[PDB]
């Protein structure tokens, strides 16, 4: 019960769509991401249980993890690119908030969005 459900990775009755900003998204910039060295805490929903961090979730009230936004985009589940680089933003801001600065996991967030932020600035045109 120390983890609650992850978040939905599909959703029915949201409607899907399928841009060149989200393919750009999925092939670029998550999949570069995932192979930094920083990227595995990243990489899957924070398990609380296997973690020892029995107070994540009484923190954390809207979590992401780059598992989730992958299988978010394999999904087509977001409109926009708007919407996935919001789930980016999230899991950074997550991190920072339960954690302080200095912090080890914080400093590899911190990197992380650095490269998030290079690799956002110029998308694709439609
Ligand atoms: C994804 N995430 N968000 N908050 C976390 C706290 C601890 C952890 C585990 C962890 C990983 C790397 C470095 C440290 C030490 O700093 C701890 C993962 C977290």
């Amino acid at each position: 019960s120390m983890n609650p459900p992850p978040p939905e990775t599909s959703n029915p009755n949201k409607p899907k769509r399928q841009t060149n900003q989200l393919q750009y998204l999925l092939r670029v910039v998550l999949k570069t991401l995932w192979k930094h060295q920083f990227a595995w805490p990243f990489q899957q929903p924070v398990d609380a249980v296997k973690l020892n961090l029995p107070d994540y979730y009484k923190i954390i009230k809207t979590p992401m993890d780059m598992g989730t936004i992958k299988k978010r985009l394999e999904n087509n589940y977001y409109w926009n690119a708007q919407e996935c680089i919001q789930d980016f933003n999230t899991m950074f801001t997550n991190c920072y908030i339960y954690n302080k600065p200095g912090d080890d996991i914080v400093l590899m967030a911190e990197a992380l969005e650095k490269l998030f932020l290079q690799k956002i600035n110029e998308l694709p045109t439609e």
